[PDB]
């Protein structure tokens, strides 16, 4: 058994090594694919970021001073790493580190709190007040003098504020960068420089395709109109800012805020009150503007006082201090004197009062001029949403539109606010997040904190407006007890890494690893099915191998070659840095499991098929289709049950995907795939794991293998035996010969007995019906008998079947040769398989190689051997194993006679004790070879004996053959013959030949001897030329045992051709399954799938409204922080936040959304924690810097997506409550919130992160009550009074504006910055969380300030977001995606529609690869009419298919194509595309030569061409650049017209574009009436496509239309024929050749050389040929297939070179290789070829019936011609040849594979045709056929006719003498006869001698002497039986072939 595995393994390895080209691709293809994967890896670096804590962003309810800071210092979202001061429990300022803050802190720390400074100031103020009324001090001032000194001393001014601020003071500072650098430090102190902003890399989200393609199209530039009714200065300013590429996005994003408007619809007095109370910030800013403007007037008064007042007298007195008060000046002077000089001014020098006053003047005038044209009256009224939107578009096109507030509940007469007030905010969609989706689809592992594209509710202007409106509503409904502000504070985020690869390596790795093995699968299945197509599997099984061994060895071979590639690929992956952290061994095992599943899938796939090419073409596609469902099941894994998963894992490719998902997800989180963490579901309770996936793949492999084995063993091909679904006429036998196979008493339901002998080559003869096949089956081990015994040398079949199989060779009818194996390896392998050892096999192989004659091709491929040598090798390998019994089956079936003789020589050399048993159909072979023939018929063994015994037992008399030169008269021949022997019958007379018959009973020897003496002496006197005697041929014995109608021509004949071709095509297509499937099904299903995947995207209108509450995010955790519990208002605020109404609005008393009901709650439980954590926290005293165990980030070589980090992080869990709103609420009161969030978020997301699709983080925000922003201890009244008194002293009166601005100062001061605010933590990874929790906070603020007489469970504020309608550009940008999906649909449609003509080309190739096309061309059909009729049929069929596809399109009701104004365009496009694509692929039928290879190439080419020609032009049209894009696209668009597919692709795409544009203009409301057939849009495609189709057809017709030496010496007959042709050329010679000569190009050796013969009517000029002489060539160019080089071949006078149609109508071909359509019925072929031949229609039945009757075959007449066998096929071809009674009828091997009693019938018909008077021309290898039916043979050796003449004359001159065989009575009696022949006949070779019978070969023409001697000495020689014969014709041809070499 193991020997079988070893042999098959060695053979498979040898074959794989021999192929040598599949091997390289095998090893290279996956390496190239995964090198592409490596390059993808190396061009996608991973983004790693440090911990990220953010500052808080103030809101307009926190006063305009902090809010402004929070909109200038936080335009970048700094993201520091250390926590900001703003996240501390009770601190909100976040800016104690700016220069101003520190300086002011110092200013308090030495001045306000100073013990004596306040007293000194009060004293100075009192003294100043006294002096003004009039109109023991000084020591206090000196005491203050040191205090200001160290106020200067503190290092907030020595360096800071005096090394930074003066930097801009020298000259003009740079405008943009370092001014912001200094101002940021001057206003907000921020550590670590400024911090690094996080970026956003989710381009594919938000559906912003500009970023990926890199398109610099921002937005249309806003319309400019000079007159805004505003000062020209800032009209010029807008001119400047709207032009430069610098500061163009910033101004476009900031103009709405500073200058835009706010439009509110209801206009009711209540809305007016709401938006008057929501107006505070604008009053504040406008008050600041008034103050700045009033300084403009107050200033000149200050200057006038400073130079013109009593202060001049005071300054003069101070200058007089050296004359008055020098002591006081010197006590503390010169610096004061310098200030006094400045007071004096009139000084060129700098650093004086003039300079500081001038700089203050300049800066304040500049600030006033800049501020003077803001817009602080933003509120405009309207009446309904319609006018609001109509004005909103008009404003927005100018880019002055902030937002629009709409109250959906109050009519224009409303006066009292309802409890549940509701409003909506409408804005442009470039300013608000989209309102249809609430979460990013694929979870990026970032914080989503990039200020430009993540935050858009903040810089856009949503949150500010919402805060203003909600504080307005709050202050309107309730009183003003105390105001509290709102700070938004983004939640912190842990330290992440963003690996952009993992998305790619998720989906791509499966499909790449499947494409890696789409070639190996095809090769393996092709090999497996090819081994079974050529019947070698049956041969192997017969010799003894089991069925399991074949499967096991196929598996081992494939597994070895695949394992090599898997090892290479795994090393390549691991050391190419695609996977970073993974045990390579487990990855290798995973790949091996997939390979095993794939190999067993190949085993199963090979079971369905039976062809070779078809399997190789289709198996890879089947493999890919099997993989395909994993793509569908990849976006639905969040709803897919584990039970479903395991069930849908039955496909190995699908299982691969489910494993690589865990591969990538384990590689991403850092640990990677290792042994310990395998088989464990990474997510929580998936129950699906890697190890179980591998086990499922192994189970898949086992199931595939068992199913394949059962299916094959139950459904074998045409060759195996399917299993049930369940599973005196006999020569005396002289005792000398030892019996070899003594089968006796055999029965089967044959009833016979016969004993084959030791050495003699017994021939077995029969009709194949009554035996000779079943008997050979029982004799071998193939099949067991019933009630019989077959004794093979003493080992009965039933009893022993091991030794019998060991010692009985067998050669089947077909040869048994592996490809790619040399003869030596074949012979060694076949010797070993029988059972010898290795060395014995080598010795036997060498010896029998020497005995065979193939030793010179010792190492030559078994494909390069010629057919004769292949058959000889097969017969030789039937002799291996030293088999003492051999059973051939038709040796030398179709080999040329020389190889036939060679195989006979082999058989003679190996008959020494072998008991050969040949079963043959030929009769000469069974006679010249067999030593005893045994015939069986009816099941009876009729006779069996020596061929001499049969020829002399019931054999007819010896016939007589005579030939003349016409020139011999008949009467005298018969006269003399009958006079010598009066019992002679002239049995047959043919031209130039005469055949008699003479009996052998009363043999009358003297008369015979006289007859031959007379015919030899007087040979030439009569008309004779030669004569001979033939003994009864064995074929006769074996058989005995068991004029033309008128033809149409002209124009009716062409109509006959058209009708006949059309009917033939239709009748073939109507009865075929596969054409209909590839013609009606596949296009329909592909179009249907494309359309079904088209409508999956619903049409989009305008963005829907979406109310704003947190519970749109599902189930979540939200916390709070009760801080600063002293204040009663905050206590009741906390109570309202917790218990009374709930968190937001869900449990409102009256009602709320009906989809969100709320129930009861839980009484404030606390989670239970393991004692580990309690002991951990008790054992170590954690400081306040770190309260919880710090947990580790992603270090090097351990990069983790989120930091896995130990238990106990974040501290003990806080008490919880499942609130009424059904949202678990925690309570972080005395507990770091930032630290807790940071070290709790990882585990929280890990517990909820499966598939990373629409993931739900369990916490989205919370509200932290309490935060105290310190405020200055200055009241408004004191400040204004101080300024008023100061102005009173310095003679300052102001005026109107200084009074209108300095009158409302207390409210201005009170609204500046607020106090006791609250924080709103918000997780921004949910898009609408910020505004939602802002709304919740304001609801709480409202509900906490009620007057306690009204229940707080019914008051609330509800915000709704819904954007305006989209304009031109946004609508176009949306419609681009629909255009893209329609383009994909168009590509799929062209692919589906191109599936149709590929079948047409398939049929064309299948018909051309036979001779069917050429045979029709011979019958008389022009090329042009052939192609025209085929084109008409193809057009009609494609019209049917396109009508079906149009119907499918209509079914879907697609408005784009099926509109009544668009349907004609679709119909025309489809029909014309067929019209233009069919002629394009007509020429492709000439290139290929095998269906299932042309189809793949045509489909792939069509798909690729369409994809490129559509996608390239569409994408390039999407662009706008003109360099390398626009002109190149235009020139490319013109070139790509040459492809028909491009044309219809753009047709469909342009129809979609026109429909989209019309849809847009209908939505806004216009009319766009572009009809599709407009030349620019569609109509160039139709014109160009039609012209292209017309050009293609002409090109196809053109391609079909296109692509001396002196006479050497010869014998007498060839030269005589030459002269009979050249001179006195005959008139009646039907076919006359004239120096026909053809030389192959590039060989300089003539294939033929100057043939010259003519054939008379009634002369079967059989034309033989030595192998390679080119008889095929002379036929191929006599018909017309191959062009002629010289000479001319006239037929019935018509030449062949010039006019050929008459020749074709005057001849009838019969190709060697049968050419018939496998679907048309038997009678239909005759119908067809009769119609082409032109016999009229009314009598077609008569001719068809004559032809069907003449050839038998009448019972197979009406049946599909593919169901016939070889004999019936040849009969049909012959009947086709004789269809119209043509004068010349040119056959070529008429009878191959036919059995006697049928071959005779075909020969008879031919003989009758010959006798009618019409010539024929034969060509064959079976020389018995020629000798039977031809009358003028001619042998052609090397391009020339070696010999010509009648059969008898040829075998006279060329042939040797008569062969006389005779037997004596015993074996000793035979010796004496011999020397008698040695005496009288000196020339005597004994050809063969055997026991009791010796056959002399005497080369003596004078046979009369042999006759008279052998009948005078009949007694004395003891001669009982004898026979005289003559050297047959084959001997002559073998002599020729032998002398050739
Ligand atoms: C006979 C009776 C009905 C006939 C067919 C009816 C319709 C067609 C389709 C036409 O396009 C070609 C001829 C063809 C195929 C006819 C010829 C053969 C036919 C089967
Ligand atoms: C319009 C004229 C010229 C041509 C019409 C051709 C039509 C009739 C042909 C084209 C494809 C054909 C089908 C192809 C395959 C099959 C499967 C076979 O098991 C039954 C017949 C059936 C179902 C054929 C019915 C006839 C059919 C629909
Ligand atoms: C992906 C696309 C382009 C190709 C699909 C797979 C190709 C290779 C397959 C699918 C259908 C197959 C054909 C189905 C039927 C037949 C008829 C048969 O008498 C010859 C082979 C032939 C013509 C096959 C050739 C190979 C084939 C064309
Ligand atoms: C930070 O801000 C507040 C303001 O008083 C306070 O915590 C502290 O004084 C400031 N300075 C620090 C913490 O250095």
């Amino acid at each position: 058994f193991v020997r079988q595995i070893q042999l098959l393994l060695w053979k498979n390895w040898t074959l794989r090594k021999r192929q040598k080209i599949r091997f390289v691709v095998e090893l290279v293809w996956p390496l190239s694919l995964f090198l592409v994967l490596i390059w993808l890896r190396n061009a996608n670096p991973l983004y790693s970021h440090h911990e990220c804590h953010f500052p808080n962003k103030a809101m307009p309810s926190a006063g305009m001073l902090p809010w402004l800071q929070g909109i200038f210092c936080n335009v970048n979202n700094p993201c520091f790493q250390s926590p900001t001061p703003g996240e501390s429990p009770g601190i909100v300022s976040n800016y104690n580190n700016s220069i101003l803050a520190r300086v002011y802190r110092d200013f308090q720390e030495l001045l306000m709190n100073a013990p004596e400074s306040q007293h000194l100031g009060r004293i100075w103020t009192e003294l100043h007040i006294l002096s003004q009324f009039m109109d023991s001090w000084g020591g206090i001032l000196s005491d203050m003098s040191p205090r200001i000194q160290e106020f200067i001393h503190r290092p907030s001014m020595q360096d800071l504020l005096w090394v930074t601020r003066p930097l801009m003071q020298n000259g003009g500072p740079e405008t943009f960068t370092k001014l912001m650098g200094i101002l940021s430090d001057l206003l907000c102190g921020y550590p670590e420089g400024g911090g690094s902003r996080v970026l956003s890399f989710n381009w594919y989200e938000d559906n912003n395709y500009k970023a990926f393609l890199g398109i610099d199209s921002t937005r249309k530039d806003p319309i400019y109109s000079y007159d805004r009714r505003t000062t020209s200065f800032c009209n010029a300013l807008i001119q400047s800012l709207e032009s430069n590429p610098l500061t163009k996005i910033a101004w476009r994003a900031a103009k709405p805020l500073l200058m835009g408007k706010i439009l509110y619809t209801p206009d009711s007095p209540a809305a007016r009150r709401i938006l008057k109370n929501a107006n505070s910030t604008f009053e504040e800013l406008e008050h600041v503007r008034k103050l700045v403007k009033a300084w403009e007037e107050v200033g000149p008064q200050i200057w006038y006082f400073f130079d013109n007042s009593t202060q001049m007298n005071m300054i003069r007195d101070t200058l007089g201090n050296p004359t008055v008060k020098d002591f006081l000046n010197r006590q503390l002077i010169t610096a004061e004197a310098i200030l006094n000089f400045l007071y004096k001014g009139p000084r060129e020098s700098q650093f004086d009062w003039r300079d500081i006053f001038n700089i203050t003047d300049r800066t304040l005038r500049l600030v006033n001029q800049y501020l003077e044209c803001l817009v602080l009256d933003k509120f405009e009224s309207y009446n309904d949403e319609t006018q609001l939107t109509q004005r909103a578009l008009s404003l927005l096109e100018e880019n002055m539109f902030w937002a629009g507030v709409v109250f959906p509940d109050m009519y224009p007469w409303t006066s009292s606010l309802p409890p549940h007030v509701k409003y909506k905010i409408r804005m442009d969609i470039d300013v608000v997040e989209k309102t249809n989706k609430i979460k990013d689809r694929y979870w990026d592992s970032g914080p989503r904190a990039d200020p430009v594209e993540d935050f858009r509710y903040i810089w856009g202007g949503f949150a500010y407006l919402q805060d203003m409106v909600e504080q307005g509503i709050t202050r309107s409904q309730v009183q003003a007890e105390a105001p509290v502000g709102i700070y938004l504070q983004q939640m912190p985020y842990p330290c992440f890494v963003d690996d952009s690869f993992m998305i790619i390596l998720n989906r791509c790795f499966p499909i790449f690893m499947v494409l890696a093995w789409i070639y190996s699968v095809s090769m393996t299945v092709k090999s497996i099915v090819l081994e079974k197509e050529l019947r070698l599997k049956e041969t192997l099984k017969n010799q003894g191998v089991s069925n399991a061994v074949i499967w096991c060895t196929w598996f081992l071979d494939s597994f070895s070659i695949m394992s090599m590639s898997i090892f290479l690929l795994t090393i390549f992956i691991m050391h190419g840095r695609i996977l970073h952290y993974s045990d390579p061994f487990i990855l290798f095992l995973f790949l091996l499991a997939f390979s095993t599943a794939t190999i067993m899938l190949c085993f199963l796939l090979s079971t369905f098929f039976s062809k070779a090419s078809l399997a190789a073409a289709c198996s890879g596609v089947i493999y890919f289709t099997l993989y395909l469902p994993h793509i569908l099941c990849f976006a639905w894994q969040d709803r897919m049950t584990a039970e479903l998963k395991k069930a849908v894992s039955l496909l190995s490719p699908v299982a691969f995907g489910f494993g690589t998902e865990y591969l990538v997800r384990f590689e991403e989180q850092g640990l990677g795939l290792q042994w310990s963490n395998i088989g464990n579901s990474p997510t929580e309770g998936d129950e699906f794991s890697f190890l179980l996936s591998m086990q499922m793949m192994l189970l898949d492999a086992a199931v595939y293998g068992l199913l394949a084995w059962y299916l094959d063993q139950v459904f074998p091909g045409d060759y195996g035996t399917p299993l049930p679904w369940y599973f005196s006429f006999f020569e005396r036998e002289h005792p000398g010969w030892v019996p070899g196979v003594c089968v006796k008493n055999l029965v089967k339901i044959d009833r016979l007995n016969i004993t084959f002998y030791e050495n003699q080559i017994t021939a077995f003869l029969g009709h194949n019906g009554a035996g000779k096949t079943t008997t050979l089956s029982i004799l071998t081990g193939l099949l067991p008998p019933t009630s019989g015994t077959v004794l093979v040398g003493g080992r009965d079949i039933e009893t022993s079947l091991d030794a019998v199989r060991q010692s009985l060779g067998m050669c089947p009818q077909h040869n048994i040769l592996f490809h790619h194996l040399t003869v030596a390896e074949h012979m060694l392998f076949y010797a070993q398989l029988k059972g010898k050892s290795q060395e014995e096999a080598q010795l036997e192989m060498e010896a029998m190689l020497e005995d065979t004659g193939l030793h010179h091709k010792r190492n030559e491929e078994a494909q390069d051997l010629s057919g004769g040598m292949q058959r000889k090798l097969s017969v030789a390998i039937a002799f291996v194993g030293d088999a003492k019994v051999v059973i051939l089956d038709e040796p030398t079936s179709g080999v040329d006679p020389y190889s036939r003789r060679s195989i006979w020589d082999l058989l003679l050399k190996y008959r020494s004790g072998r008991t050969i048993i040949m079963s043959t159909h030929h009769m000469d072979e069974a006679d010249l070879l067999g030593d005893r023939i045994a015939i069986i018929a009816q099941g009876r063994l009729y006779c069996s004996g020596t061929p001499l015994f049969l020829k002399n037992c019931f054999g007819t008399g010896l016939y007589l053959t005579l030939v003349r030169k016409l020139d011999g008269d008949v009467n005298e021949l018969m006269d003399v013959v009958l006079h010598h022997v009066p019992e002679a019958k002239l049995v047959e007379c043919i031209g130039q030949e005469l055949i008699f018959l003479l009996p052998n009973k009363n043999f009358k020897h003297r008369a015979y001897a006289s007859l031959f003496r007379e015919l030899e002496e007087t040979l030439a006197d009569l008309g004779l030329s030669s004569f001979g005697i033939s003994d009864t041929p064995l074929e006769e014995i074996f058989l005995k045992v068991t004029p033309g109608p008128q033809l149409n021509t002209g124009t009716q004949l062409v109509l006959q051709h058209v009708q006949a071709l059309l009917v033939k095509r239709f009748q073939h297509t109507i009865r075929s399954h596969k054409d209909f499937l590839a013609q009606i099904v596949l296009p329909a299903t592909f179009v249907f799938l494309a359309l079904m995947l088209s409508i999956v995207i619903p049409p989009f209108g305008e963005y829907p409204a979406l109310t704003l509450h947190p519970w749109i995010y599902g189930q979540q955790y939200t916390f709070f922080s009760m801080d600063e519990p002293g204040s009663e208002q905050f206590t009741v605020l906390a109570d309202v936040l917790l218990n009374k109404p709930g968190f937001g609005n869900r449990c409102l008393k009256e009602g709320w959304l009906p989809e969100y009901p709320c129930g009861n709650s839980t009484p404030w439980k606390t989670p239970s924690v393991s004692p580990n954590i309690t002991q951990l926290f008790q054992k170590q005293k954690w400081t306040q810097v770190n309260p919880s165990p710090s947990c580790r980030c992603s270090t090097r070589e351990k990069l983790t997506m989120l930091p896995e980090c130990p238990e106990g992080a974040g501290g003990l869990p806080p008490p919880q409550r499942t609130q009424r709103s059904t949202e678990i609420l925690q309570d972080l009161t005395d507990r770091n919130i930032s630290d807790f969030l940071v070290k709790t978020y990882p585990a929280l997301i890990r517990s909820s992160l499966k598939s990373k699709f629409w993931v739900n983080e369990q916490r989205y925000g919370g509200i932290s009550i309490g935060g105290k922003l310190p405020v200055v201890p200055i009241t408004g009244e004191a400040l204004v009074g101080f300024l008023s008194d100061l102005g009173r002293i310095m003679n300052v009166s102001g005026g109107p504006i200084t009074r209108e601005a300095s009158k409302e100062i207390p409210d201005f001061l009170k609204h500046l910055e607020t106090e006791d605010n609250i924080k709103v933590w918000f997780n921004n990874k949910g898009w609408h969380a910020l505004v939602s929790f802002l709304n919740v906070a304001h609801n709480a603020i409202l509900r906490a300030s009620l007057p306690k007489d009204r229940s707080p469970e019914e008051y609330g504020i509800t915000v709704i977001s819904q954007p305006l309608n989209l304009t031109k550009e946004q609508l176009s940008e949306i419609t681009v995606l629909t255009t893209s999906v329609d383009a994909v649909v168009a590509i799929c449609v062209i692919f589906s529609m191109s599936f149709v003509p590929a079948s047409f080309v398939l049929y064309l190739i299948q018909e051309r690869v036979n001779k069917s096309k050429h045979l029709q061309f011979i019958s008389g059909v022009s090329p042009t009419t052939y192609w025209v009729t085929n084109f008409l049929w193809d057009i009609m069929n494609y019209s049917v298919s396109a009508g079906l596809v149009v119907g499918i399109f209509i079914g879907f009701q697609k408005k784009a194509y099926t509109s009544p104004e668009n349907l004609p365009a679709l119909v025309a496009l489809l029909l014309l595309y067929g019209w233009a694509v069919i002629p394009m692929m007509y020429p492709a039928s000439f290139l290929f030569d095998v269906p299932s290879t042309a189809y793949v190439a045509l489909s792939c080419a069509n798909l690729f061409i369409g994809i490129n020609s559509s996608a390239i032009t569409f994408i390039l049209e999407l662009f706008e650049n003109n360099r390398t894009l626009l002109r190149f696209n235009a020139v490319l668009r013109k070139l790509l017209i040459v492809f028909p597919h491009f044309c219809l692709g753009r047709g469909l795409i342009d129809l979609a574009l026109s429909q989209a544009v019309t849809d847009v203009y209908a939505r806004f409301g216009e009319e766009h009436s572009a009809n599709p057939f407009h030349w620019d849009l569609i109509g160039k495609n139709l014109f160009a496509m039609v012209v292209e189709g017309v050009v293609y057809f002409l090109l196809t017709l053109l391609v079909q239309r296109h692509f001396k030496e002196p006479i050497v010496d010869e014998d007498d007959d060839v030269a005589e024929e030459r002269q009979r042709i050249i001179t006195g050329g005959n008139k009646t010679d039907i076919l006359r050749l004239h120096e026909l000569t053809k030389i192959y190009p590039g060989t300089s050796s003539p294939a033929v050389d100057r043939l010259c013969v003519g054939v008379r009517p009634g002369e079967c000029f059989g034309l033989l040929g030595v192998n390679g002489a080119g008889k095929t060539t002379t036929f191929k160019m006599l018909t017309g297939d191959t062009t002629v080089t010289s000479g001319d071949a006239t037929v019935a006078g018509k030449s062949i070179l010039t006019n050929i149609s008459e020749v074709h109508q005057n001849m009838g071909y019969c190709p060697q290789f049968d050419a018939i359509d496998e679907l048309l019925t038997g009678r239909e072929h005759l119908y067809l070829y009769a119609r082409l031949r032109g016999v009229p229609a009314e009598e077609i039945e008569k001719v068809a019936n004559w032809s069907i009757k003449s050839l038998g075959l009448t019972v197979y007449a009406d049946c599909l011609a593919g169901t016939y066998s070889g004999g019936n096929k040849r009969k049909l071809s012959t009947a086709i040849a004789l269809i119209g009674c043509p004068p010349l009828v040119l056959l070529d091997e008429p009878t191959t594979g036919m059995d006697p009693q049928a071959r005779r019938m075909l020969w008879n018909v031919i003989v009758s045709i010959i006798r009618e008077g019409r010539a024929v021309v034969l060509t064959s290898h079976s020389m018995e056929e020629c000798e039977a039916l031809c009358t003028r043979l001619a042998i052609m050796v090397k391009g020339a006719f070696r010999c010509m003449g009648t059969i008898q004359h040829l075998k006279s001159k060329f042939g040797d003498g008569y062969i006389v065989t005779m037997k004596i009575k015993l074996l000793p009696d035979l010796n004496p006869v011999e020397q008698f022949f040695q005496g009288n006949f000196p020339g005597s070779v004994q050809r063969e001698r055997h026991y009791n019978m010796l056959q002399f070969q005497v080369s003596s023409s004078s046979l009369a002497r042999i006759f008279q001697l052998l009948l005078s000495h009949k007694d004395s020689l003891l001669i009982e039986e004898y026979s005289v014969t003559q050297t047959t014709l084959d001997q002559v041809f073998v002599n020729f072939a032998k002398q050739q070499t």
